[PDB]
C-alpha cells in the first residue's frame, strides 16, 4: 500500500520534503511521486524512481496519462539493505533532488508547481517518516 500525504494547500518554493527509510534487502523499484490531486490518474508534476534492478534513477513528469521524456540522476545512490535519505526541494525554476550528503538531480518544473496536492510514496521501500518542511 502506498503512502499517500495529502497537502491541500499545496507547496511552494521553498518547500521540502525530508524523506527517510530504508531500502528492502530483495528491492527491484520504488517511487515518489509529486501528484496534483486524489484521484486515480491524477498528473504527476514529479516521479521520482531509484530502480536498483537497472541501476538507475528515473525523473519524469505524467499528463493525461502518458509518461513525458525520462531524465535520470547519474548512477543509483541507494543499495538494498542500506537507509536513505532524500531532500526533494521545491524552488521557482524546479525541484532539488538531495541524496545522503549531496545534490542529485535538477529536474526543472514541467507542470504548474502550484498544481500540486499529494506526495505518494510506492514500490519496495521501507518509509520510516516523510515530512514536509
Amino acid at each position: 500500500v502506498p503512502h499517500k500525504s495529502s497537502l491541500p494547500e499545496g507547496i511552494r518554493p521553498g518547500t521540502v520534503l525530508r524523506i527517510r527509510g530504508l531500502v528492502p534487502p530483495n528491492a527491484s523499484r520504488f517511487h515518489v511521486n509529486l501528484l496534483c490531486g486524489e484521484e486515480q490518474g491524477s498528473d504527476a508534476a514529479l516521479h521520482f524512481n531509484p530502480r536498483l534492478d537497472t541501476s538507475e534513477v528515473v525523473f519524469n513528469s505524467k499528463e493525461q496519462g502518458s509518461w513525458g521524456r525520462e531524465e535520470r540522476g547519474p548512477g543509483v545512490p541507494f543499495q538494498r539493505g542500506q537507509p536513505f535519505e532524500v531532500l526533494i526541494i521545491a524552488s521557482d525554476d524546479g525541484f532539488k533532488a538531495v541524496v545522503g550528503d549531496a545534490q542529485y538531480h535538477h529536474f526543472r518544473h514541467r507542470l504548474p508547481l502550484a498544481r500540486v496536492r499529494l506526495v505518494e510514496v510506492g514500490g519496495d521501500v521501507q518509509l520510516d517518516s516523510v515530512r514536509i518542511f
